[PDB]
């Protein structure tokens, strides 16, 4: 009989498998927060209809508890809408909040918000964001706001709809503390990634929203994505999806921190899929001509292909109910534990 | 107190990552064993030296407790010799057994039997399992044994110590249950390969070992290699290492299936390292113009390195005590986790 928490906080990593994640144990300064997971399980992250998934159909697993073809958010296989755990949450009277550093349009954060036939949809996406129930997010992606092709302008639709809107910086918790809804659209397009100097977005605006929707002592549900480890991935450019999965794993002991405090609180932190067949390769050494040999001493990452692969990807759980995590499963049952361990009405 | 196993079955796929473990949910008929496991761990398998390790060192680690330098065999980083856990056994009056799809000498169950400064030394290390207190070998090898530079006859002097010795074939459990000590030499070098018509010895052979180790109601310790899928990441042979671990998880199966029913068995399964960047990439199709782009509908595994990787490895455990096995830790923390749960003491 394990423990019920009150709050979960469900991180996600796009494109990062176990390999990425190592990387976080040669690459960065200090002991990963990694570590301090006991309770791992396994996915599996097929699509419905694609042996390799998208992020959409990735992401929609987890929101709404189905496969579902590569593109679809939020929709099950016959592009009908399914009801999300962020409606669940609304429907128990649990505060909620999205955080990403691509567009907050984007197929992750989307999936968790909006029902659309396809991630392509970017502008129908932002306009659900305005009959969503969120009460919190924050990520780039102003254009899909205020420079449609359709020309309306659905930030001032948010606005009405009782958001609080900021387009300069993410402010402290005071600062928005008697707001009743809460949005944050700090870029055009994708956040600016780590190496052109983002610094702590991510952790802050997790932070931030932990003490938003945690107010008047409301239970609360955060999807926080470190969405750009997925474009390093495609790039095969190491450096890029180094940075970035060290900044989600900075986010993480953001997340535990306060779990471990508040002592009510699940943390999920996961992967959608793979990308790019990262690998912690041994170091090519030179020498005049046997030319190149492999150095066992130190990692040059390598890469296989530019897009993402089908590895059972790893799944961390901390805090009460974190048990239930464990083992080895398929990607959408991530949903139907949530709410078996939260035992909120469907 | 929950809870103390009586036996330990330890299984190594040698250069298995979770990419490697992925293919037998995608390539193998039926569920794979390995979704029977609900504690899951990860070992970082750094040397005492090199980030990244080779088979030595890491099986070293497993066997022995200690980190030490590429290619040794049971010693230590200043290369003196230290106690295995096949020697810890026998003084707790456990019996032994160790079985492999590679020649018996090789580093991985060498490093469970013998000491030696370098594993490029088989000769010397099949001498040394004269005097190791194994109860139970099962592998390729014959030559080490036979056709020598020294040109001894090691079979004679195992013989000598109450080993009965086939060269032929693995028998039934009749054939062996009155011997005192049974040691299969089934091959010259390397058993054959899956594809080479292998056949089920892995499976056989832990069946063989567990029946005739516990004989009398003694407990037990083995350790079963699943050699070859380390060479098939090398070669960077997709076919050859799916199907030796295809292989491998048969033996998974076979060791639960005796545990469970046991109910006083501790099975543990992880890997040494990861080699050549194994990827579940998506089937690469050609535009007769631009040639390559994905199908996301089906799998096209690639590799990015000839050699091993620093990947976290997945650990598995079932049975009394497999809670310890779970979180995060270095690889010769395996050994120590053994002792702990097992109680055997030095
Ligand atoms: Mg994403
Ligand atoms: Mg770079
Ligand atoms: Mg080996
Ligand atoms: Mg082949
Ligand atoms: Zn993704
Ligand atoms: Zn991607
Ligand atoms: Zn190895
Ligand atoms: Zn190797």
């Amino acid at each position: 009989q394990l423990k019920t928490p009150k709050n979960v906080i469900l991180l996600i990593s796009d494109g990062a498998g176990l390999s990425q994640i190592s990387s976080t144990f040669y690459f960065k300064s200090g002991t990963p927060n990694y570590t301090q997971f006991k309770n791992i399980g396994l996915i599996k992250t097929s699509s419905s209809r694609e042996d390799v998934t998208d992020s959409a159909s990735g992401a929609t697993a987890f929101s709404c508890g189905i496969k579902t073809y590569n593109a679809a958010i939020g929709v099950a296989d016959d592009s009908t809408a399914v009801k999300s755990i962020v409606e669940i949450a609304a429907l128990n009277n649990i505060k909620t909040g999205v955080v990403a550093t691509s567009s907050i349009t984007e197929a992750t954060p989307a999936s968790f918000y909006a029902h659309a036939l396809n991630r392509g949809l970017e502008e129908e996406i932002a306009m659900d964001m305005t009959e969503s129930d969120l009460d919190f997010f924050a990520g780039g992606g102003l254009n899909y706001f205020t420079k449609r092709k359709d020309k309306k302008d659905v930030l001032a639709i948010l606005k009405g709809n009782q958001f609080t809107i900021n387009t300069t910086a993410l402010t402290d918790f005071s600062s928005i503390a008697s707001n009743r809804k809460m949005g944050f659209l700090l870029a055009d397009e994708a956040m600016p990634t780590m190496e052109k100097g983002r610094g702590n977005f991510l952790s802050a605006a997790t932070d931030l929203a932990i003490q938003f929707l945690s107010k008047d002592n409301s239970a609360f549900f955060i999807m926080s994505e470190g969405s750009q480890i997925d474009w390093g991935g495609h790039a095969n450019n190491a450096s890029y999806l180094i940075s970035e999965i060290n900044d989600f794993d900075d986010a993480i002991g953001t997340a535990l921190a306060f779990a471990k405090k508040d002592g009510n609180t699940l943390v999920i932190v996961t992967s959608d899929h793979e990308t790019g067949g990262f690998t912690l390769a041994a170091k090519k050494n030179k020498r005049e001509d046997g030319s190149e040999y492999s150095d066992y001493t130190e990692i040059g990452p390598t890469f296989s292909t530019g897009g993402h692969s089908a590895t059972l990807i790893p799944v961390f759980a901390y805090g009460p109910g974190s048990e239930e995590f464990i083992g080895i499963y398929e990607n959408n049952e991530i949903f139907h534990k949530i709410l078996k361990v939260t035992k909120w009405n469907q």
